[PDB]
């Protein structure tokens, strides 16, 4: 029932670049997820104390969301495209995974799936 210790956002020894794919995470893929009228429950660790979900942490052992999403990008955490894009991915699944097909908060996570899937469609070339 307690929550853990977010997911890692810095590490100074974990080597980083920025390229102009990573670049393009930020300026399209998280700012139009970021802004959407679903985003809110996306934009933090779920809290499962003040969500009261005891189970939470029990069944999601990779948990994220897209503020650990966007402190990654705006940190450089990241080496390439790839681990940014599993970390949608890893939010996108652990909602469906925890919860019920047809859930407010699963319809929420497929509107800013649909709208991943489609900005990724057009990451661009890697300069
Ligand atoms: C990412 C996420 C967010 C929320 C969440 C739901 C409502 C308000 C705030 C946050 N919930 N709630 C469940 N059961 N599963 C979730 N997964």
């Amino acid at each position: 029932s307690m929550n853990p210790p977010p997911p890692e956002t810095s590490n100074p020894n974990k080597p980083k670049r920025q390229t102009n794919q990573l670049q393009y995470l930020l300026r399209v893929v998280l700012k139009t997820l970021w802004k959407h009228q679903f985003a809110w429950p996306f934009q933090q660790p779920v809290d499962a104390v003040k969500l009261n979900l005891p189970d939470y942490y029990k069944i999601i052992k990779t948990p994220m969301d897209m503020g650990t999403i966007k402190k990654r990008l705006e940190n450089n955490y990241y080496w390439n495209a790839q681990e940014c894009i599993q970390d949608f991915n890893t939010m996108f699944t652990n909602c469906y995974i925890y919860n019920k097909p047809g859930d407010d908060i699963v319809l929420m996570a497929e509107a800013l799936e649909k709208l991943f899937l489609q900005k990724i469609n057009e990451l661009p070339t890697e300069e």
